[PDB]
Parts: C-alpha cells; structure tokens; sequence
C-alpha cells in the first residue's frame, strides 16, 4: 500500500510514455516535473498544442498501461554502462550533474526509461486511473504542460 | 586590465545579443554556457541550423557591438523587483533556484539582459574581436551550439 505521492510520481513515467507514443520522438524530452498530493505536472519539450483527440489518446494510453499492471523495474547502474544500455533517452532536457556517478534508472518496458531517484511503486496497476485536467502549450519556450490527477474510485 | 576569462564571460552576453538580433525571439532562451580560457560555448534553444550567412551576420554583429564600446551595466535588485523591470527575458531556459532572492542582472542596452553573477568587464570594447569557430545544431533536444573565441594581438 503506497502513498498518493509515490503513486503520482510513478504516473509521471506512465504519462511520459503515453505522451511519446502519441506525439512521437519530438516529445521525448522532459523539461521538468512536479508532484503535489494526487496532482502532477509533466512538462515536455514540444512545438505545438496537441489536438483534443491526441490528448484523449494520451490519457487512454496512460490508463491502459495502468490496467496492464506492468512492473516498474529500478536498475542501479554505473553511468556509462547505463549510458549505452539505455542511451540518451534515460535523461531529461537538462542532464544530471557530473558530480553524480551512480544512476538509478527507472524503466517500464517499451514505454519509458528515466534516471530518477524518487520512490516508485512496484507495478503500474498501483498507480490507478489517471485523468488529464489541463494541457498548456507555451509557444515561446516551446514547452507542453500536461496536468493530470489520480482518481479515488475504490483505488 | 581584465583577465581573459572575464573577457570571454562578457562576450557571451554580446554573442547572445547578436544571436537574437539575427535569429529573432525564437532563439532568446539560453540553455547553458561554458567559458575556458579564451574559448566560449553558448548553447541556445533553437529549431534549425542557421545558414553560413546568418552565422557571419551573428559574428559581425557581435564584433560591431564590441567596437561600440558600450557600457555593461550590472544592476542588483531584490528578486521580485527586477522581474517587472526586465521581465522573463532576464532568465535562461531553466530559471534560477527559488532559494535566491537578490539578483544581479547584467545588461547591455537594446542588446541583452541576463541574470548572471559572474564577473564582467565595464565596457564591451574590453572584450575584443570575437571569432565563431563552430556552430552545431542538435535536432533531438533542439539546441544550437555557438563556439567562439577572443583573439589575441
């Protein structure tokens, strides 16, 4: 039985994966993230405002991965042997400081790979249904904002 | 008489200004910077590889600002103050930590405004001629790399 913030934290990886599956490689770079209670904000680098349809497909794909109850594997490799095992993709827009040389790369098979040290749930089913509440595109910096929240319907 | 590093530091702001004059608003966000001796690397967020011509125009503009010997004014306002004086423009792609509440905004009139705490030269003339050695565009992250160096003699 995990907290709601650990839940929400894992959802970020799930939503990130769905964002990429719908929008493609152009949206694979995370700019930043934020978790507060059952609310989360994923900001990914992108160039346009997704149509309401893509947004729904993102949400549905996220929720679908939750139902699949896939395992969230947390490897803890070197840096390079993590580097050419997962590649560039495990990093965010702004890589981790060089004074770090032991990465905890969180992975969800064929979905998302990210260097993260926060606490995660063992499987995706423990996250629960995710709902996207607001999508904001910021032309200037070219950043896409995905606001979502975990739901409490018996979960 | 300033060091080479302080000179190079200042050139960054000059080059940044030139980069925006040529490429426009789309390139106003700095991703990161690096100074080593007389070499500098300005990485700005952008979506394309500038043509050889634009690169030259950047370089020429940069050097033109150096000859103008304009004053590099270093204001030091409390955080929320310098916000509506200079606006979002004084920041980089990734803003400064919230645990900072007193900014040193370096400015070059109608050229560039940036929150920086490094040491700068009083005027642009003390920077000297700037030379761009390599421009790299990274499609994936959408970042443009402007490598340059100050000249000697």
């Amino acid at each position: 039985m995990y907290s709601i913030e650990v839940r929400t934290h894992s959802a970020l990886h799930v939503v990130k994966g769905a964002v990429v599956k719908v929008l493609g490689s152009e949206a694979k770079w995370t700019y930043s993230t934020y978790v507060k209670g059952n609310k989360g904000v994923l900001i990914v680098k992108f160039d346009r405002k997704p149509s309401d349809e893509e947004i729904r497909e993102i949400e549905r794909l996220a929720n679908e991965k939750v139902k699949e109850n896939a395992p969230i594997k947390i490897y803890e490799l070197p840096r390079e042997e993590a580097e050419k095992m997962f590649g560039e993709d495990m990093y965010d827009l702004f890589p981790v400081p060089e004074d770090v040389r032991i990465l905890k790369v969180v992975v969800i098979e064929d979905w998302n790979v990210n260097a993260c040290n926060k606490e995660h749930t063992k499987t995706t089913g423990e996250i629960g249904p995710i709902k996207i509440r607001k999508v904001r595109f910021r032309k200037s910096k070219g950043l896409l904002e995905i606001h979502f929240e975990l739901l409490e319907l018996e979960n």
